[PDB]
């Protein structure tokens, strides 16, 4: 069913679980964040809160790690979907985060069904970061900009990678590159589909929610798969 049981699972409005345990440089840290994916929308609505006090990181540098099986991919693109076909027993998500100039991150992520709960649960480990730099010196701005995540087939497994730079904007003027390396892999023994060469068209707005005393962020998502044209003639 996995041509088909993706897209199912995800029509209508899906309630999100986000879990993250984090240690950068011996800073343990916890964040939980709730809210829900539109997929047909490629909308996502969630709150985060650091459940361990003050979070010891900015917050735009965890963004990318706290689920893009709610990608809207338009129809002629279904079939490159592997985020969507391996659900609902989800997948595995490893990144490695390359701060220029700073420490890296790594994460491990499961990203499955709970019940009907969508659930991305996350452990990451920074290591060699700067005392004062950009990330431990809370040196950058509270925004995001919009980013391409370039997709490609694993050669030999049944998953993929992606590859893409994330762009920070430093309070000086200055930008923070963070070099994103990903690779997903199905949690399950089912077949997937396995992609073209393509990419997920993402943009984000944070945002404070003012009655909230707690460190947390608020979040709107919005993420579109595209770079794929066969099969379009007639919408033209
Ligand atoms: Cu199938």
């Amino acid at each position: 069913m996995h041509n088909d049981k993706g897209e199912e699972l995800f029509t209508g409005v899906v309630p999100i679980l986000v879990e993250l345990d984090g240690d950068v440089n011996g800073h343990k840290f916890s964040v939980r964040g709730e809210g829900e994916g539109d997929a047909t929308n490629g909308k996502l609505t969630l709150k985060f809160i650091c459940t361990t006090g003050k979070l010891p990181v900015p917050w735009p540098t965890l963004v990318t790690t706290l689920v893009q099986c709610f990608s809207r991919y338009p129809d002629h693109m279904k079939q490159h979907d592997f985020f969507k076909s391996a659900m609902p027993e989800g997948y595995v998500q490893e990144r490695t985060i390359s701060f220029k100039d700073d420490g890296t991150y790594k994460t491990r992520a499961e990203v499955k069904f709970e019940g009907d709960t969508l659930v991305n649960r996350i452990e990451l480990k920074g290591i060699d970061f700067k005392e004062d730099g950009n990330i431990l010196g809370h040196e950058l701005e509270y925004n995001f900009n919009s980013h391409n995540v370039y997709i490609t087939a694993d050669k030999q497994k049944n998953g993929i990678k992606a590859n893409f730079k994330i762009r920070h904007n430093v309070e000086d003027g200055s930008v923070q590159l963070a070099d994103h390396y990903q690779q997903n892999t199905p949690i399950g023994d089912g077949p997937v589909l396995l992609p073209d060469n393509h990419y997920l068209s993402t943009q984000s707005v944070l945002s404070k929610d003012p009655n909230e005393k707690r460190d947390h962020m608020v979040l709107l998502e919005f993420v579109t798969a595209a770079g794929i044209t066969h099969g379009m003639d007639e919408l033209y």
